[PDB]
C-alpha cells in the first residue's frame, strides 16, 4: 500500500508491473478547485485541502470537448478520442514514479495536443509507466480546459479573460513544484514537453514570466507558437466570443452579463454553437486558443521571440517527414483515406481555397507556384504530395525551424530532429506518410513493449529516442553515448544542423526545408 502526503491532503496509487520491475501510479490527482458554476470561464483556482485518502487509482473525467466522429470504428481517428468522461470537471494530473521511490528524480510533464479544442491525458500513447520503469524519471500529465471553456476571451474582463487552458497547465507546474519532492521528484530539474497544440503551449510557457521559476528545459514536438493557428487575435477573439453570444442567445450589452449569461448554459449548447463562430475557417479551425491577455502573455509573442524576451535556457525542438498529410482527409477535395488520392490541379487548387480561406487570388497563386515546379509533371501523385507539403510546411515545419533558429541567436543551445519513420502498425494508409503525431508513441517507449506487434528495428529506435529524451531532461544535452550513436549537434542560426531520426542510420543534415521556409517566411506574410 502506497500513500503520500501531499501539501492539500493523502493521496493513495496503486503498482504496476512493467517489464518485470515495478511503477507506482498515481492516476487522476486534483491540482484545483472544478471550474463549475460561478467558476466557468475563469481562471483555475486554488485547492481546498482533504483529510481523507484520495484514492487516485484512475484516470480522472477528461474536459469538455467535441469529438472526431469523422471515421466512425477506424482506430486510426479513434484512439485519439477522450477515453474517460467528458465533464467540466476535468482539473485533474496524473503521475508515475519508479519503484522503489526515486530519490532525486528528473521530472518530466507532458502537455498533449489537440488544436486546442480537444485533447486528454489519459489516452493511452500518453502513458508514462514505460519512461519511469526504463529511465526512472517521474512523469506527470494533467488535463486543461480546451475549446471555448478553455480559450473564451474578453480580454480585461477577469470574467472571461483567456487562456483559461494555459493557465490550468501553470497552475498544474506550480502543484509539481509544491508536491513532486513528496513523490520522489525534484522539482529542480523539471522538463515541459508536449505535441502539437501542447508543444505550442511549452513555448508560450517559455514567454510567459509566471511559467519562468516552474520548470528547467523544454521539447517542442510538432508545435510553436509562431504556427499561424497557435494565437487568435484580440479582434479574432472578441468577434468570436460575441458570435458565441449570439448563437447561443446571449448577446447583451453588458459585457459582463453576456458571461453571466453564458455561465447557465449547458456545455453542449457551448459545444455545438463553437464549430461557427468563424465565418470561413480551416479544416478543425482553432475557434478558441491562445490570445494576448495582459497577463499569461504581456505582449504579441512574435515581438517577445524576436527581441530575447523569453527564459534562457535549452530546447530540444523537431518535426515529423509527413506533418500535413494527417489534415488533408478533413475537408480537401478529392482525398480519402480509403484510396490514393490522386488528384488534379483543380483539386490542388480547390485545396488551397480549403486551407487557405482568407488570403488573396495572388496569394494563392503564389502558393501554387513555388510548390508546382515538378521534376516530372508527369508523375501522377504531384498534386497529392505537394499539398501535404504545403499544409504541412507552413503550419508546422517552417514555423518551428523558425522558433529554433530565433531562441538560439541569444546564445542557448538548441537541439533539432526530423522524424522520418513511419510505424509499422501505421493503420492509415501510406500515401499519408510519416504522420502529425505518430512519433509519440516512440517517445513514450511504446514499441519498448515486445507483445505490441512492432519490429525489432522500431524497439531500437524507441530505446535511442527515450534515452536522447531522458539525458535531454536530465542533463539538458540529448546524447546517447553508450551504443556508439551518432552525436546530436546543436542547431545553430548559420549552419542549421539537426539530427534525423528513422530505423536504419541516423544522420546529420543541414537546413531543413530551406527554399520552401524562405517561402513562407519571408514571402508569405506580406500577402
Ligand atoms: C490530425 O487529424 C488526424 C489525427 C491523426 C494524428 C493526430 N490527431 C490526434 C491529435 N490531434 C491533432 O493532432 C490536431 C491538430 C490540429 N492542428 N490544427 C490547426 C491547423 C488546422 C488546419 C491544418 C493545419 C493545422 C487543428 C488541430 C486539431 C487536432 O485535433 C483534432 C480535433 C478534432 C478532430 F475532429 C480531429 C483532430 F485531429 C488525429
Ligand atoms: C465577425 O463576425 C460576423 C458575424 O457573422 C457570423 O456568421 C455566422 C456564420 C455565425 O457565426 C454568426 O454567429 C455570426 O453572425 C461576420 O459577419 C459575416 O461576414 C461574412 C464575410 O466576412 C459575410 O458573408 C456574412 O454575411 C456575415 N454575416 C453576418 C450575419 O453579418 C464578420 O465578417 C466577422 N468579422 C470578420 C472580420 O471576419
Ligand atoms: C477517392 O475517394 C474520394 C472520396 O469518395 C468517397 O470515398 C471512396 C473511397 C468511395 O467510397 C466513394 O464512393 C466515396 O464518394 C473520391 O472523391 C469523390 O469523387 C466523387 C465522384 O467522382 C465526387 O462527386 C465527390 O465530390 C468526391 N468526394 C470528395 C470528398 O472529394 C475520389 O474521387 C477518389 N479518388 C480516387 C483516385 O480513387
Ligand atoms: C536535489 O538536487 C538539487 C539540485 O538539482 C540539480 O541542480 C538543478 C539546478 C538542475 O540542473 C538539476 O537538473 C540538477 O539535478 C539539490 O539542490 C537538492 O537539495 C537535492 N535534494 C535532495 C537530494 O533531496
Ligand atoms: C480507497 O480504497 C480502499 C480499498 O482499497 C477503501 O478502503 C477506501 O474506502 C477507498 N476510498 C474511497 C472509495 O474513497
Ligand atoms: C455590468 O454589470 C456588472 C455586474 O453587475 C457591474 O458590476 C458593472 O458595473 C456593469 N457595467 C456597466 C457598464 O453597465
Ligand atoms: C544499446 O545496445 C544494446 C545492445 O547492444 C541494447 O539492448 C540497448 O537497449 C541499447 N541502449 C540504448 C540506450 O539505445
Ligand atoms: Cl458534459
Ligand atoms: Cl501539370
Ligand atoms: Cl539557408
Amino acid at each position: 500500500d502506497i500513500i503520500i502526503a501531499t501539501k492539500n491532503g493523502k493521496v493513495r496509487g496503486m503498482q504496476l508491473t512493467v517489464f518485470g520491475g515495478t511503477v507506482t501510479a498515481f492516476l487522476g490527482i486534483p491540482y484545483a478547485q472544478p471550474p463549475l458554476g460561478r467558476l466557468r470561464f475563469k481562471k483555475p483556482q486554488s485547492l481546498t485541502k482533504w483529510s481523507d485518502i484520495w484514492n487516485a487509482t484512475k484516470y480522472a473525467n477528461s474536459c469538455c470537448q467535441n469529438i472526431d466522429q469523422s471515421f466512425p470504428g477506424f482506430h486510426g481517428s479513434e484512439m485519439w478520442n477522450p477515453n474517460t468522461d467528458l465533464s467540466e470537471d476535468c482539473l485533474y494530473l496524473n503521475v508515475w514514479i519508479p519503484a522503489p521511490k526515486p530519490k532525486n528524480a528528473t521530472v518530466l510533464i507532458w502537455i498533449y495536443g489537440g488544436g486546442f479544442q480537444t485533447g486528454t491525458s489519459s489516452l493511452h500513447v500518453y502513458d508514462g509507466k514505460f519512461l519511469a520503469r526504463v529511465e526512472r524519471v517521474i512523469v506527470v500529465s494533467m488535463n486543461y480546459r480546451v475549446g471555448a471553456l478553455g480559450f473564451l476571451a474578453l480580454p480585461g474582463n477577469p470574467e472571461a479573460p483567456g487562456n483559461m487552458g494555459l493557465f490550468d497547465q501553470q497552475l498544474a507546474l506550480q502543484w509539481v513544484q509544491k508536491n513532486i519532492a513528496a513523490f520522489g521528484g525534484n522539482p529542480k530539474s523539471v522538463t515541459l514537453f508536449g505535441e502539437s497544440a501542447g508543444a505550442a503551449s511549452v513555448s508560450l510557457h517559455l514567454l510567459s514570466p509566471g511559467s519562468h521559476s516552474l520548470f528547467t528545459r523544454a521539447i517542442l514536438q510538432s508545435g510553436s507558437f509562431n504556427a499561424p493557428w497557435a494565437v487568435t487575435s484580440l479582434y479574432e477573439a472578441r468577434n468570436r466570443t460575441l458570435n458565441l453570444a449570439k448563437l447561443t442567445g446571449c448577446s447583451r450589452e453588458n459585457e459582463t452579463e453576456i458571461i453571466k449569461c453564458l455561465r447557465n448554459k449547458d456545455p453542449q449548447e457551448i459545444l455545438l454553437n463553437e464549430a461557427f463562430v468563424v465565418p470561413y475557417g480551416t479544416p478543425l479551425s482553432v475557434n478558441f486558443g491562445p490570445t494576448v491577455d495582459g497577463d499569461f502573455l504581456t505582449d504579441m509573442p512574435d515581438i517577445l521571440l524576436e527581441l530575447g524576451q523569453f527564459k534562457k535556457t535549452q530546447i530540444l525542438v523537431g518535426v515529423n517527414k509527413d506533418e500535413g498529410t494527417a489534415f488533408l482527409v478533413y475537408g480537401a477535395p478529392g482525398f480519402s483515406k480509403d484510396n490514393n488520392s490522386i488528384i488534379t490541379r483543380k483539386e490542388f487548387q480547390e485545396g488551397l481555397k480549403i486551407f487557405f480561406p482568407g488570403v488573396s487570388e495572388f496569394g494563392k497563386e503564389s502558393i501554387l507556384f513555388h510548390y508546382t515546379d515538378w521534376v516530372d509533371d508527369q508523375r501522377p501523385e504531384n498534386y497529392r504530395e505537394a499539398l501535404g507539403d504545403v499544409v504541412g510546411d507552413y503550419n508546422f515545419i517552417c514555423p518551428a525551424l523558425e522558433f529554433t533558429k530565433k531562441f538560439s541567436e541569444w546564445g542557448n543551445n538548441a537541439f533539432f530532429y526530423y522524424f522520418e519513420h513511419r510505424s509499422s502498425k501505421l493503420p492509415w494508409p501510406e500515401w499519408m506518410g510519416v504522420m502529425h503525431g505518430y512519433e509519440i508513441e516512440f517517445v513514450f517507449g511504446l514499441p519498448l513493449e515486445r507483445r505490441d506487434q512492432y519490429t525489432k528495428a522500431e524497439e531500437i529506435l524507441s530505446r535511442s529516442i527515450v534515452k536522447r529524451w531522458a539525458n535531454f531532461a536530465k542533463y539538458g544535452n540529448p546524447q546517447e553515448t553508450q551504443n556508439q550513436s551518432t552525436s546530436w549537434p546543436v542547431f545553430k542560426s548559420t549552419e542549421q544542423k539537426y539530427l534525423t531520426l528513422n530505423t536504419e542510420s541516423t544522420r546529420i543534415m543541414t537546413k531543413l526545408r530551406a527554399q520552401q521556409c524562405r517561402f513562407w517566411t519571408s514571402f508569405f506574410p506580406k500577402v
